[PDB]
């Protein structure tokens, strides 16, 4: 569905706006060296320039969303990124030979530093065909992104892969299709390798059956791993209209659905979807802001923009969660 696929333009605008202002990279929390901090920005900057080459319409959407970002959104984007990153880094530091499967990867570039930083990491990006065709175009067209992946400019990979360049694979898959998904995994992952699964604003676009099948099945495919999921929740307090508001706004604006926003309207209900994993941690992004963000970062963020409305931040961030499931 082309509607769902374009929710990536929102995710990308947000990523890009946070880098522009200077929220990211956070070299401390993302564990970026001097050169990788520089590259982080340079890679995202080229990604936007190269997107422009491939799609005027895409670029215009991304561009206007960036210009109109507000501090509360940049804090959210920062929290989302460092929170996932912190979960990933802890596991990769502890587990040398690891595979990362990034489900609904959109324009995510976290592989670029991760692959450098962790010599024995293998990483697999998975999104709809149309989305991964565009990502493959940008990655190969841009000289700096090609170099970062050791890629050639001529797409030289065999279906099911658009990129199959050593420790990185970019592959198309409809994740509503469990058989296509498990088939795809059989040829790019191994059962016995500690596996991190990332679903960052992916499951929110899925019907409960499809998302629960995908959760169960993927967890069953690997002896051990960690699922890191980030998503909104509709919110459980009485008279909390966040979910209601969000669903209505997406249906009127984009014809877009978030089928289980109200079903998983709190962190505990959300986390319960990984009840097969022995170790489930769940926090809303406000809790992350208070628990994981050092005072040095809080001070560095204040230097960049005026967050005049901290309570507005808190309200939004209590409606996003980071779930960590380990088996
Ligand atoms: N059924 C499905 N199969 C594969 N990709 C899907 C999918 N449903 C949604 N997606 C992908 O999920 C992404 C959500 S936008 C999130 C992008 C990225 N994970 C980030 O946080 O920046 C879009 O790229 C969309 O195409």
């Amino acid at each position: 569905e082309r509607i769902i696929q374009q929710t990536d333009y929102d995710a990308l605008s947000c990523k890009l706006a946070a880098i522009s202002v200077g929220y990211l990279p956070s070299s401390g929390l993302q564990r970026l060296s001097v050169d990788l901090s520089k590259k982080y920005t340079e890679w995202h900057r080229s990604y936007l320039i190269t997107l422009k080459k491939f799609s005027r319409r895409a670029f215009g959407k991304v561009d206007k969303a960036m210009r109109s970002s507000f501090p509360v959104m940049n804090y959210g984007t920062y929290l989302r990124t460092v929170g996932i990153d912190a979960a990933i880094l802890e596991f990769l530091v502890a587990n040398e030979k690891v595979q990362v499967v990034n489900l609904g990867c959109g324009s995510d570039l976290r592989m670029l530093p991760l692959l450098q930083m962790f010599p024995h990491l293998a990483y697999v990006d998975i999104d709809y065909n149309e989305s991964v065709e565009l990502k493959n175009s940008i990655l190969r067209e841009s000289e700096i992104l090609r170099i970062s992946l050791g890629l050639s400019k001529e797409d030289t990979a065999k279906s099911p892969f658009l990129i199959d360049q050593g420790r990185y694979k970019l592959a198309a898959c409809d994740l509503n299709d469990i058989t296509e998904t498990t088939r795809l995994l059989d040829v790019c992952t191994k059962r016995e390798i500690p596996t991190i699964v990332i679903s960052e604003c992916l499951l929110c676009y899925m019907h409960n059956n499809e998302s629960q099948l995908l959760i169960n099945t993927i967890m069953s495919k690997f002896s051990h791993g960690l699922w890191i999921s980030y998503d909104p929740i509709g919110g459980s307090q009485p008279n909390d209209r966040f979910g209601a508001i969000m669903q209505s706004n997406l249906k009127e604006s984009r014809n877009l659905e978030m089928p289980t926003l109200m079903t998983y309207n709190s962190k505990e209900k959300y986390a319960s979807r990984w009840s097969a994993a022995p170790n489930v941690i769940v926090n809303d992004m406000w809790e992350i802001f208070n628990a994981q963000i050092p005072e040095s970062e809080r001070k560095r963020l204040r230097s960049l923009q005026f967050l005049d409305e901290l309570e507005e931040l808190k309200v939004m961030q209590t409606h996003y969660i980071l779930m960590k499931a380990q088996w």
